[PDB]
């Protein structure tokens, strides 16, 4: 359970890292057993941090107006998310 929301920062992180998006996204909201991936629906919004930016995410302001994503896949507890827009 703590290595679950652990592993969706790291999906978070590696979202930043696979995007040519101009500013990093931060975990707006976490939604709802053998070691095999588990199941992982979340929402991310856009910081006023650009991209290239050593800065935790969870450092930076979320941006007014910032793009919402929901996010769903899976994390290995040990990338395979795709997000879309919230409209």
């Amino acid at each position: 359970a703590l290595s679950y929301r652990e592993a969706v920062l790291r999906a978070v992180d590696r979202l930043n890292e696979q995007s040519s998006e101009a500013n990093l996204y931060r975990l707006l909201e976490l939604d709802q057993d053998p070691g095999t991936p588990k199941p992982v629906s979340f929402t991310v919004k856009e910081t006023v941090x650009p991209r290239p930016t050593r800065q935790p995410p969870e450092l930076x302001d979320f941006k007014e107006n910032g793009r919402v994503k929901q996010x769903v896949g899976t994390v290995t507890l040990d990338l395979d998310i795709t997000x879309n827009e919230v409209q």
